[PDB]
């Protein structure tokens, strides 16, 4: 977060921070606990709480009651479900103190305050803050080293909503599981019921088919892409060949002409005997070949002691990783070429790296490879996930007492401040954002915000963002509408706008036995003589069976529009491969604001494969493009 | 220096900085191995323009060129004829003042490093670095290359430093075993003395033997090395609560917490490697190390094994001067060393904690004189008491060329860095140096002498503690063949209210006195003096060493020495006397009474024996005033000189 405000086009002159007051008058919960001590959980700048607030701030286990304040206004923890479980359990830490690291990163993400000159080991380094470094943090955890229960995280969440939060962020989900024993799921309905919208990430199984979790239409379901950020050990050989490979050795390793080798017979790098046989490994660059299994690669070779080592690796799972305990570079491979070629046609072939360098990549942001994918196996109706934010190699708040890194195999360092990976990092990103949203308009719903962040996010990168497994444009199946446009999703000119009886209907639709109904809405409705399945969304889903012969189909969805601008739209279609669209009205005339209109798309389309268009309301005497995307696909086993 | 320069009580409201401008107009030279120009100690920001007077050149060259001057780094200059005329078959890789060592780099900031936010040792010793005199102008002059170094090299650069109109020299070299008029230094240093120039050089890290220093010469202002009051924090907490502020300097956060302890005499000694390799887990469990006298190898048998960490039970002094901590560890004394054994012998599953990258600056006492700090006599001249005076010289943090080894991690690891820590009367001397600098840039008109006089007479014989300066090799007390007069006091040494003032002449006469050939007198004095028809060694010093043949039976001996003294205060002092041991002193006057420049003389006079060296003092004491001008006084025996 030294860059990721920056990178989102965030600022105090214009757009959603200035408008918002970078979140001050909000409050965001986040359901591991926190470190309270941390620079990013200070309140230097931070006006008076709220007085609609009355959150405690619970004491326990080396946490009392003063360890609030303007900023970390309220602190709760939920660990009934451990005790129940096992009442013989001795909590070492038992309270909202965290000992694990996630929640601190995760608060600090979403509303740390502006916290000078801090890095990870030298890289990132800069000032760290929130997406939105005024808004007020309420934690509540839920989970514990010695456990966590579900029950435990549905108490956290509904004590977040009776709190008055204004949004909920949670970096959690469960997988395999049918819709009425969803924790998140079950607890998020209450929370949308309730006016307040949940931030969730999208899972980190990916890149296969339907395996993301919390896709659930209450939910913001976030998915992770990479910045423009890379961490460089600067390649230079003896020839003056130079190169900005990758490298995150968390210190200034000196390595300068130094001797490199490049030895078929070892180059594999995975042999410790082999390597072994190197003479004056301590003062020796070897180079390894791409061989699929770089992290085994670095661990023959931190095992055996070299000065540093060139790696030759394109995979994906290197660049997710802070992981590099000896010094050494990752090249692609045309590099790779160019650095055994000066090597083979050299005697005394040399080399010098040097680390703790930060650079701010095209293209970006990426769908990562790992962020979990659609639809969603907890409901196929409707796209999943909703939005694209920053999720790879994340700067945040860390406990200065817990394992952070490693150098050699014998040495474990801890940070104040750590790089960390995954759609856990993102959802943060788009909580602090739908906070500001909620700070800039007060009386917007949590569809309606959802709806501002989504018809305006950023599908481009100028081309199409790609995915990362393999190169190729996203689909709304792995990065929803695109990339969060905080400042654009201010002013988004229309919403699709919904209602909690609208939710109700959708649950209702759904067909599950009135237990199972009132396991899911429990309280906030009662088993409901209007069905309706076709929820209002800012986006489109056309699925398409695979058991037998494949047949023409088509599928028409009602959408309505509320104007949050008098002014006119006309819709662009982009109909996906192999299909046809259409709209009616093709023309939207608004008389003034608050005025809703509506329309409806249809799609003609056969299956075999998930295609992607869109339907754009672009205003004719103005500059607002309400931009929803559309995707078909099969439909595959749900939970 | 993020601490140093409070350390000595320097600061901008009042004291020497202010009343020296920080020493903005004044120009110190670095006899070095060059210097690393783009370092931001040598960046001049607060720097107003470089005073007319200074012509000297920024000396093209290997990677660096006529602009890498400014104002703050004025001048650059390299000096290698000597290395080329010794062969001219040699090709000298860094042919400029650019730094491939470090040293040179180091000295210079030390002495005259403009402030540099946000630094620190790997993160200790953090904060703003500055040299003493942060305004001083810098004008380097590189004689030392890694090709090679030459005496006469060495000679030429202080020769152009002096021809280029510097206010003081700074050189941190020596060498020992020869006669003044084969001593490169000493013959170089006569010329910049014979032209005002004050020479400041380091004791030499050959002690703690009895006259093992070298620079120790008349004309030279010899500088030893103390420790600070700053200590480097490896936080050691048991499983048991007993926390124990250790030493240690790993060059990183390691994070060693809730660690298996294990202490087993089989191994405790920490001497085998193969006795270390059977220890189970070893990644995840802390040994603790007797004290077998031999630290740093117990620390390389530790780092090979890939230990967690380990715990050195150690105080020998040799650890405390180095920056070499490749493996996360602590280090405590003899005491605490039994509360850790205890806890472990007492229990089934004994834990540690470390913490590192702390810094404290609470230690007591300080300063102290570093074990290896050379002492006199000057075998170079028994005739007048050597080293001069103490100045911080152990693990001084100061600018290093980003590009050459600084630190160790594990085996295979090595580090660099912008800022490192490094010891020895190296570090001193630039200290005293930036001092006189700023001494001559409050009073434009005092000699070279006279400023020696002002920093010694000035000096301050106790630690923080009020107790006398302790030598660090036996913990009694330092002698002034440790120490000379004590540790540097800037403040007090702007306003001396006596000096023990000197002339070129006065130096002629004494060199004079030491009956060279007249060859020999004309390879030192080259062309400054001729051969000098009144001999006197009896050279106007602001100290006193009484000397004793050993050779046979010891008789009662007496000594007489002649003072003049000049008052740069109207005014009286009362001379107080405190004789060495076993031995008596008289003076006479025994008051000196002042109209208004003035200046006054007296005899001092010891009767003593020999058998050990006893020390004593004169101080004269201001009557209607608070001016107090000492001078110590000490008893040698006649050693072997070279
Ligand atoms: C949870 O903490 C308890 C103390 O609050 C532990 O029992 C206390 O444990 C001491 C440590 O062995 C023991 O000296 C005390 O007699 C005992 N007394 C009480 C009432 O706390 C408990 O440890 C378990 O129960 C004790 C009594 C022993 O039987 C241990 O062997 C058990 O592990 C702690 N529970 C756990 C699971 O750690
Ligand atoms: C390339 O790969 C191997 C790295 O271990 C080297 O072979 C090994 O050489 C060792 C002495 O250098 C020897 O003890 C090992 O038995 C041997 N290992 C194997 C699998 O052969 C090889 O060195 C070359 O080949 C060996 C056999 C000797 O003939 C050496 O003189 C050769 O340099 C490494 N280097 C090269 C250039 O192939
Ligand atoms: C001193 O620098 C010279 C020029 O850079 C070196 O001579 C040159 O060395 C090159 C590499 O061997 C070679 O391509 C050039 O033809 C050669 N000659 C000239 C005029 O540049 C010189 O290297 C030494 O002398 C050469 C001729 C070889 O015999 C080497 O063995 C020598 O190292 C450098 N001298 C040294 C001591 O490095
Ligand atoms: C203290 O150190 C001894 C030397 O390392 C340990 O003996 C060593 O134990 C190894 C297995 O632990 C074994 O492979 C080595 O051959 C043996 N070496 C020597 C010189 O004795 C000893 O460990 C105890 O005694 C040994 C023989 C085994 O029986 C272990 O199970 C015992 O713990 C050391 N004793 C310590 C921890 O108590
Ligand atoms: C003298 O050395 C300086 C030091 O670099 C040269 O200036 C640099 O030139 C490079 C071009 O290769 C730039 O990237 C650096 O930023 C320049 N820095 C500045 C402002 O000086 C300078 O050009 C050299 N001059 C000559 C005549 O060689
Ligand atoms: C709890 O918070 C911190 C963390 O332990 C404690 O240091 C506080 O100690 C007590 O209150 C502070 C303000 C100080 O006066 C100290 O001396 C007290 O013992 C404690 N704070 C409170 C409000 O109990």
């Amino acid at each position: 977060t030294t860059h990721t405000s920056d990178f989102l086009k965030l600022n105090p002159s214009s757009g959603l921070w200035p408008a918002s007051g970078l979140g001050q008058d909000v409050i965001v919960a986040v359901l591991s606990g926190i470190w309270p001590e941390s620079a990013s959980f200070q309140d230097d700048g931070m006006p008076e709480i709220p007085k609609r607030w009355k959150g405690i701030c619970k004491p326990g286990t080396q946490f009392n009651a003063s360890m609030c304040n303007r900023k970390l206004i309220g602190a709760n923890y939920f660990n009934k479900g451990i005790l129940a479980n096992d009442p013989t359990v001795n909590i070492t830490m038992n309270s909202a103190r965290d000992t694990d690291g996630h929640g601190t990163h995760c608060a600090s993400i979403t509303a740390g305050n502006f916290a000078k000159g801090v890095s990870h080991f030298g890289y990132a380094p800069g000032t760290a803050r929130g997406v939105a470094p005024r808004a007020r943090l309420a934690v509540y955890k839920f989970s514990f080293n010695e456990g966590t229960f579900t029950s435990d995280l549905i108490a956290a969440m509904d004590q977040a909503v009776a709190d008055g939060v204004d949004m909920i962020s949670i970096s959690y989900g469960y997988r395999f599981i049918p819709l009425y024993e969803d924790a998140i799921s079950i607890a998020s309905f209450g929370a949308m019921m309730k006016g307040v919208l949940v931030s969730a990430s999208a899972g980190n199984r990916g890149p296969g088919i339907g395996s993301l979790n919390n896709g659930s239409p209450w939910i913001l379901c976030v998915a992770s892409g990479h910045t423009d950020r890379t961490f460089a050990g600067t390649l230079t050989l003896g020839n003056g060949l130079k190169i900005r490979g990758w490298s995150l050795f968390p210190a200034r390793a000196f390595v300068r002409d130094s001797p490199v080798i490049y030895n078929k017979t070892l180059s594999d790098c995975s042999s410790e005997e082999l390597l072994s046989q190197v003479e004056n490994p301590e003062n020796t660059i070897v180079i390894c070949d791409d061989n699929g299994d770089f992290s085994d690669q670095m661990r023959i070779i931190t095992r055996a002691r070299l000065k540093a080592a060139i790696f030759i690796s394109e995979d994906p799972g290197v660049f997710r990783s802070a992981t590099f305990p000896n010094p050494g570079v990752v090249v692609n491979k045309k590099e790779g070429k160019q650095v055994i070629n000066y090597v083979k046609n050299s005697v005394t072939p040399t080399a010098t790296i040097t680390f703790q360098e930060t650079y701010l990549t095209k293209p970006a942001p990426v769908v990562a490879a790992s962020s979990a994918r659609g639809p969603s196996r907890s409901y196929l109706g409707i796209s999943k996930p909703d939005i694209l934010a920053p999720g790879v190699l994340i700067l945040a708040a860390y406990p200065p007492n817990v394992f952070a890194t490693s150098i050699g195999t014998n040495i474990l360092l801890s940070t104040d401040y750590i790089l960390e990976s995954g759609t856990s990092m993102a959802a943060p990103h788009a909580a602090g954002i739908a906070a500001m949203l909620k700070a800039a308009h007060p009386e917007w719903s949590p569809s309606a915000i959802r709806s501002a962040m989504m018809t305006t996010a950023d599908p481009l990168d100028r081309k199409p963002i790609k995915d990362s497994d393999n190169n190729k444009a996203a689909t709304p199946l792995d990065m929803g509408a695109g990339h969060v446009d905080p400042n654009r999703a201010l002013d988004p000119g229309l919403v699709y706008d919904a209602t909690p009886q609208d939710y109700v209907n959708l649950l209702c639709s759904l067909n599950f036995t009135e237990e199972q109904f009132k396991t899911i809405a429990r309280s906030s409705a009662s088993h409901c003589s209007n069905p309706s399945a076709d929820l209002n969304y800012p986006s489109f889903i056309a699925l398409y069976s695979i058991e037998g012969n494949f047949t023409l189909l088509e599928q028409k969805f009602k959408r309505t529009v509320t104007n949050v601008g008098a002014a006119t739209y006309k819709a662009k279609l982009k109909a996906p491969k192999n299909s046809t669209i259409s709209v009616s009205p093709q023309i939207l005339v608004f008389k003034n604001k608050n005025e809703k209109q509506s329309y409806t798309l249809t799609i003609r389309y056969i299956g075999d494969s998930r295609n992607v268009g869109s339907i754009t309301w672009v205003e004719q005497n103005g500059n607002h493009s309400v931009r929803s995307p559309i995707v078909t696909s099969p439909i595959i086993e749900v939970w």
